[PDB]
C-alpha cells in the first residue's frame, strides 16, 4: 500500500504489455501463474533481460512459467524486466485510458488490480 500500482502499454496494433506492483499481504507466499484481462485475447507472461552477443550489449525477452512474492514481501512486474503480454486487444489502447487485469494466483486464488494506459 502506496504504490503498489502498475499500468498498461499504449498500441493502436494488435498487442501489447502490462507492468504492476505484486504485494503479498499473507503469511504464506504467493505465486502469479496466469493472468486475465478486458483488453486481451491472449496474456502471456514475460522476463526481460540484458544479453550479449559478439561482445556487444542488447536486450531480450522471453514468456516464463511463473512469478513469486514471499510473505509480508513484494515484487513488481518491473519495465526493466518482468510483464504480461497482452495479445487480440479489446480496446486500441492509449495515453490516459483505463484497463482491469486479473492475475491468477497458485491453488484457487485471484487479485484484480485497476490500471491507468500509458505512452510509456
Ligand atoms: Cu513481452
Amino acid at each position: 500500500g502506496s504504490f503498489t500500482e502498475g499500468w498498461v502499454r499504449f498500441s493502436p496494433g494488435p498487442n501489447a504489455a502490462a507492468y504492476l506492483t505484486l504485494e503479498n499481504p499473507g503469511d504464506l507466499p504467493l505465486r502469479l501463474v496466469g493472468a486475465r484481462t478486458p483488453v486481451a485475447e491472449r496474456v502471456e507472461l514475460h522476463e526481460t533481460f540484458m544479453r550479449e552477443v559478439e561482445g556487444k550489449k542488447v536486450m531480450g525477452m522471453r514468456p516464463v512459467p511463473f512469478l513469486e512474492v514471499p510473505p509480508k514481501g513484494r515484487v513488481e512486474l518491473k519495465p526493466g524486466g518482468y510483464h504480461f503480454m497482452l495479445l487480440g486487444l479489446k480496446r486500441p489502447l492509449k495515453a490516459g485510458e483505463e484497463v482491469e487485469l486479473d492475475l491468477l494466483f497458485a491453488g484457487g486464488k485471484v487479485l484484480k488490480v485497476v490500471l491507468p494506459v500509458e505512452a510509456r
